[PDB]
């Protein structure tokens, strides 16, 4: 039905969880979805639709950065009728205090991207999740026995970064995590009217045995999953 | 003492109250408040500590614009060992449902102001307010049986702005209201370590310029007062 | 009256003098005008009208930053009829030369705010104030023994910078004095076409961290009012 | 290996043709080279490495965007020893005499992406492509008596503009087509001292409306993979 | 002895006068001083050295544009010993009330080029000329019978712009003429510790007879000339 | 005629030689040129008007800066129907290879000045040359034996930087030489449609300091005139 998504409406659910690798997607809709179904292929982008716990929901990959992310989050609102939209990821942290295998939640996202300023005139948009998503995700946690921690998050465009002294400048504006998509994400659900979340895992400190990762990161989507039936009620 | 602040170490509680117009709070401090005692009044920015249910709590004016509540919210923060920060002021709104006397809670604050990108080598940053003070807030509101909204508000440098096109664009990305500080206090929280929130009663409507009235503002105005003494205590617990 | 003026058209005089301290304007009022009377409260910033040498005059506070004084000034010119603005505050020293209690004449007003980028489709806008309104007060100064500077003011929307290094900047090119009002007042004087001056007196060495003291603060203080009110008169002939 | 590329010195050949698609590059090694072999397979960008008329040659996918991009091109650079990088993509069209299906050469590449500013201290950085590689794409396609374009592509950020009005600056300009990571590729090329070029296919008319199909531009495209393989041959005589 | 400048320390007088058009140097040494001595021709850019009721002045063209005129005053400045720069110029109006023929003083000036951001750190840096050189040319004026316009100036990098908005806005802040080198004059000034100033007559209307013009152009002349013996006591 | 150019439609040939000088410019008239004859003298910059192997061909002088050159490109190619335009100049060299007298093809032009960003909303536009214009060049000085190198140039608008670490930038983006014009022609030849190219010779070293004479840069350069006028006859062919 679009340039990116050979999908139709219907086959997505109202609900969407996104990591930034495809092969990512299709690992969640095999480990915690029921009848589980490809739903797009197109680009190598593995989009999956199944059943969480009598649950509707879906899986599909963004890709690297916000260009990509933006392309995906707003055709699926758009074209296929999502109304929220969950970003599963990892970020690099920069606080000492901050230690890997920590759970993040992006009430907020810094960003060195222009697409902001394109959308708001060249001011300053203060690029924010939903309220009740962000609730929900903290309540999900505390309920699992996970301590996340609530804060800003910093979207760069530039992985391999030019300029080692920002990381000095986030560190001293409390920032939580670096990753390349919560920006973006978070401008095109104000964009379009939609709802949308990202949780990350510290996957490295700018400044552990894999499964002991791959526990915290099964967590994280436990978290998602969970935080959509609470908001469901 | 400050330049700005006539009063010592200790005179202020943990957690501070400010709204805008320094008459405000003496309004505040004779009305909520128990065993109030004026701490400051500098440049006529009235200061006062108090308790509320044996709570210690300060209140102060912090002016119009971000800069002028940067300064006082700095000085709190680095000479006062203020931990919390809570505005409580009024705002215009561009949403067409949002409704006169409507309480909003801003989780975010978009600005026109060059501050935070002085601050941010010139990259954007995302001004947000405390998760829990939100959460805080929203609950307190619940228990009183006022519907808070949460989301994006819109700190502006020019009350008379020149560019009228801008309410379109903050309508499109569905700003609550506009006020002139909840982006400056956000930055300077931030920027030395402290948590800040701020309330905001709908004033008037930007769009169908529609104005509310003495009557309903002084009764919203109690309400939202009431929703942030009563939010500090949901945080003490 | 207007949303931050209780007065009506009339209660001022075509020529206000603000200091950023609303106690100021009282002292003012108090100290050199004659029959004089308050026009204003709202928010505690005091605002008088009175005579000078049979000269009507007002005098009113502006309070802190650009954003602040771009409320007051605004509103004054476009609902009072005022014709010129003349601010009288303090600002920093950053040049070695330029001494405490120093009188500095801002012809012009460098800033870091974005007031003007916004009026000016985001080139540069040079903040200046009215040429006879500078050579007034300069003749005024002379004819009282005072020695002012006229040249660049830097209007800081940050009066706690987190960037040290534009202090180097500043001396380099030759600002006289920092201060918060001055960019934001000439932008509204050329906005709504009226005049506008700033005065200040050197309160303390930005460099040198040295303040001035509260007998030298009074005694120029005096000097620079006297200044602005008899600069009003030679501009009348 | 890298964090990207689950692949190891010597894989990789010193040239590699890269198309955003990962399926392409799949479509490209199967049906172009010799003995092509899968040299990775993370995130599900394809890499593979095979022999066109004797000539060692690789294949990757690059991902959607400057950011993607940006990552793989560097990885290359910097871990692979790769030299020289042809990007092999789609684009849409603005020019009314650009049809479709049309061979589009990038000499140069506009954008609206801060990448090139944060490396150039914000002025402003002429993203450009090899000289040498740009004379051996224009031969390359003489000899396959394909007609090419050579001209400025631009870069962007946001595939779904929120600025219509951007398009009819890109035709007044002349561009050649719109794409989004030309720009992003000579970026790090410059930086990391490589070869880069961009060739384009278009795949539909921002005007028009005439889009190709996703099987399309993931098979179709052959014209200009022959151009680019041709123009590495010519490079190497 | 500059790449520019083709004299040597003590060629040029502590006060420069400087037009355009190099062939207007030429004519203002001709038609003014006594005792003019050509001092510069590297490419054209003629520079002329005379006195002028006894005092010692010089006169060269500055060329068109703010990068043109930024070389030639730092250079006489650093290397010549310039104390103070005179621009004599044309400007075109853009207000209703500014006549042709009319003479502008640029106390401030406005401009759309970068470099004084790049001065300034990216901020708003105010491009003034100097006090007294301002009231010495407002009294020369005076007593010339002249009524000069005292003012803010645009200075524009494109002299055909494809901003023609830009206009509008430029008549609502109140500036007085336009031209394209009086922010470059007043950013060098501030930047080597010299005194500028600007003059210019209205050439043109953005919205006369050639005898006309010309004996306003001489006015100028005079006007800046005399200011020039004023400031001396 | 023109406000800056005083000659009438036919004086100039299609294509027109432009250096910084006018001086440069009568050389070039006088030494390469047959039966030449001035064509313009206004504001001191001489065009010329000659043959060049039976070729008709102007010369015409473009001050220094992008506002002077933008002036004089734009009126010839809308008043004189000028369709080529080839700057040949000086710059200065800021790589340690790039040695004096050197001959270098500004493929593309980075730049400092604001004058794209107004064209492109605020953008990036790469400034480049034509295609063909850079070929023929490049053929003709292969032709004629000498060496030369094509790339960026960046075009600066302060010749007295007060940014000395800008060169260390260059540096590492590989710029080949910086001059002061290169990006205004490219962007009015684009915003005019019309063809351009500028070619410079290595008159001094930003690192070193050998800086050539004023005669020197006035009448020294023939080589890159040489390749100019050979590449006008390969554009012919
Ligand atoms: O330390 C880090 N820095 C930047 N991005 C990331 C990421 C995420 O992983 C990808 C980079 O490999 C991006 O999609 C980004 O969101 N994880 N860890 C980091
Ligand atoms: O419609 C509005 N716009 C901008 N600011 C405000 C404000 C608040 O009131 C003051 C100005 O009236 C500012 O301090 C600001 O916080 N209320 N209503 C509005
Ligand atoms: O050193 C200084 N820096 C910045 N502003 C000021 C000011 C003035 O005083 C107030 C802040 O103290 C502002 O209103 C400003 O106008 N005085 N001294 C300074
Ligand atoms: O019309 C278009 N506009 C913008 N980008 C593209 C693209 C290219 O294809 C992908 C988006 O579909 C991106 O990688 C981009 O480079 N194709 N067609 C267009
Ligand atoms: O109407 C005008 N616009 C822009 N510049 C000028 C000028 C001056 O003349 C030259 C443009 O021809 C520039 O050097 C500029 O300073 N005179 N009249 C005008
Ligand atoms: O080292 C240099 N830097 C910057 N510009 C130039 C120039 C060129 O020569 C003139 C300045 O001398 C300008 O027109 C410019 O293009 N030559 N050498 C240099």
């Amino acid at each position: 039905a679009t340039p990116h998504i050979n999908a139709e409406m219907g086959d997505f659910a109202d609900v969407v969880l996104m990591p930034g690798d495809p092969l990512r997607a299709k690992y969640i809709a095999e480990t915690f979805l029921e009848d589980a179904r490809e739903v797009n292929n197109v680009r190598g982008m593995l989009g999956f639709t199944g059943t969480y716990k009598g649950r509707k929901i879906s899986v599909m990959g963004h890709g690297m950065g916000i260009p990509s992310c933006s392309i995906y989050t707003k055709e699926l609102i758009t074209d296929f009728g999502v109304k929220k939209i969950i970003r599963v990821g990892s970020c690099g942290a920069v606080l000492p205090h901050v230690k890997l295998r920590d759970v993040v939640i992006g009430m907020g996202a810094c960003t060195d991207s222009k697409v902001n300023r394109i959308r708001f005139k060249d001011h300053d948009f203060a690029a924010i999740a939903d309220f009740d998503m962000v609730r929900n995700a903290v309540d999900a946690a505390k309920a699992l026995g996970i301590d996340a921690r609530v804060g800003n998050l910093f979207s760069a465009d530039l992985f391999y970064s030019p300029d080692g002294e920002m990381f000095d400048v986030m560190e001293k504006y409390g920032i939580l995590g670096v990753e390349m998509e919560a920006a973006g994400i978070y401008g095109v659900a104000a964009e379009f009217g939609a709802k949308a979340l990202t949780i990350c895992t510290v996957s490295d400190h700018i400044r552990t045995t894999a499964a002991e990762r791959q526990t915290t990161f099964n967590d994280m989507i436990k978290i998602a999953l969970e935080s959509v039936l609470l908001g469901d009620k």
